């Protein structure tokens, strides 16, 4: 049962913003729970039902959780509800690459890649379609220690659903599989799809995908079969995982559960499979 | 509208060095039609970069304005090259270096006024220079000033009142708060740096927070610490770049403002900036 705990608003304070857009701000914040002594650096979201869906279904995923995955603490009671999420400190990992491409050895990039998918499997096995898997919404507790991040579109399929029919915009589509652009279908072999983006920016460094080309004709591109070119550092080994999270056919693309063991495989061996200077 | 005018490579050549780095090279060069002096970019990504900054250049030069240094062409060769009219006298953060004990305020406020007239022009443009400081005004006279140096200058669309950069790199100790934090830019973020730049003129050329590191400016800002009043200044100009550099980007001064309030100085000299010798 999702069991959401009520906070105060005396209990926490916003210490200074992280971002903002119109998905709302973030915060980060500290928070002293009722009847302890210490201080718990927290991430504070607020503007609107909206945000009741994402701290539900962050706390259908809740026990027992996963590691890789971002745990929501509670939620407020103000004006606007607002949702109270662990901080990762480190930042999103989009940025964390950029900043410091030059130091990231082989061995943290497929380490990545596996906290990734463990993640997404758990979310599976709970059934969940996270629906905005991307490297700006995988953030770094620890640099050995990641976790997926950002619910707000995220659904919870029922017993006897495969699949979840949205209505509407509000998606980023340079992330969707195609099925998703033309259909609005979204599965786990959809988050599959996102996931392969995900590699991609991780072992490019953080490049934007199909940069320069307008997203009004990528799903022309890529029903026309183009796809992310290889990364520079990836042996044909890795791109081939990226490319089969790519396919057509969402049934064709790797499952979370298979990810896990590939990269798994990889990170036991990471010079064998990425060709990074300075290793 | 924008037009890119493409010149023939051989009918100029590279005199000399003016000054390099990561940014590319620039030179002092001559163009010969069928003699002009004009001054060159070049590089060694980058080189999509230096086709956006002729974009640019080219997307504010219809009508342009005298205080904005404008494109006279590309050439194409191995690399493009970037021809822009040449400044004769360089830099005013130089200028006013070598040149301390010899400036009217009449002149420093005069710069002041022209600066503040080509960032409204860009700013009816649409144009966030996102680069303005000391070093990227040239005098081209001495009653004749230009803004330069479009490496990072970004467009606005129909319906957008914001540029979100990418991090990268960019000069911290000129940047308004809402860019080191949220990389947020807009026409009153360069407002900020119009009040930094007009800081390292009436210095006589200071470095900003001299000796603090640039991960630690926008806490002393955050703090609500600004760069001190300089000796020269009376409190009507400090008060001016004090606004500049208010948290609140709605409740900077606008360009059109800071014309009108420098104009006014500019107008009575001595008022405004006490300089022995005067
Ligand atoms: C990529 C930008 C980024 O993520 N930047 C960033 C993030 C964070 N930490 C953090 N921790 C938790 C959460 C979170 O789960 O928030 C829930 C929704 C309340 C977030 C976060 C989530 N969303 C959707 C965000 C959007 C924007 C910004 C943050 C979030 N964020 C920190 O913690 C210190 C810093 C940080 N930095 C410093 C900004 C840019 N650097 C990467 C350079
Ligand atoms: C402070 C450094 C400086 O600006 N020095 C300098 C400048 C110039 N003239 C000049 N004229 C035009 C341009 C220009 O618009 O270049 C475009 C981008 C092609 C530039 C110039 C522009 N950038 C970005 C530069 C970077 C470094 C150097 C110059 C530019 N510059 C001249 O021409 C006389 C001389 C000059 N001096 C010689 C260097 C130092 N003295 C001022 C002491």
């Amino acid at each position: 049962q999702a069991l959401l705990r009520i906070l105060k608003e005396t209990e926490f304070k916003k210490i200074k913003v992280l971002g903002s857009g119109a998905f709302g701000t973030v915060y980060k914040g500290l928070w002293i729970p009722e009847g302890e002594k210490v201080k718990i650096p927290v991430a504070i979201k607020e503007l609107n039902k909206e945000i009741l869906d994402e701290a539900y279904v962050m706390a259908s995923v809740d026990n027992p959780g996963n590691p890789h995955v971002c745990r929501l603490l509670g939620i407020c009671l103000t004006s606007t509800v607002q949702l109270i999420t662990q901080l990762m400190p480190f930042g999103c990992l989009l940025d964390y690459v950029r900043e410091h491409k030059d130091n990231i050895g082989s061995q943290y990039l497929l380490n990545w890649c596996v906290q990734i998918a463990k993640g997404m499997n758990y979310l599976e096995d709970r059934r969940l379609v996270h629906r905005d898997l991307a490297a700006r919404n995988v953030l770094v507790k620890t640099p050995q220690h990641v976790k997926i991040t950002d619910f707000g579109l995220a659904k919870l399929l029922g017993a006897e659903e495969k699949e979840y029919h949205a209505e509407g915009g509000k998606v980023p589509i340079k992330w969707m599989a195609l099925e998703s652009i033309l259909h609005r279908i979204y599965t786990h072999q959809s988050d599959v799809w996102s996931y392969g983006v995900t590699v991609w920016e991780l072992m490019t460094f953080g490049s934007k995908p199909y940069d320069g080309i307008p997203a009004s004709e990528i799903s022309s591109i890529l029903e026309k079969g183009e796809r992310l070119p290889q990364p520079p550092i990836c042996t044909i080994d890795v791109y081939m995982i990226m490319r089969k999270c790519w396919m057509i056919d969402a049934d064709s693309r790797p499952k979370f559960r298979e990810l896990i063991i590939e990269f798994s495989k990889m990170a036991r061996d990471p010079q064998r499979y990425l060709v990074i200077q300075g290793d």
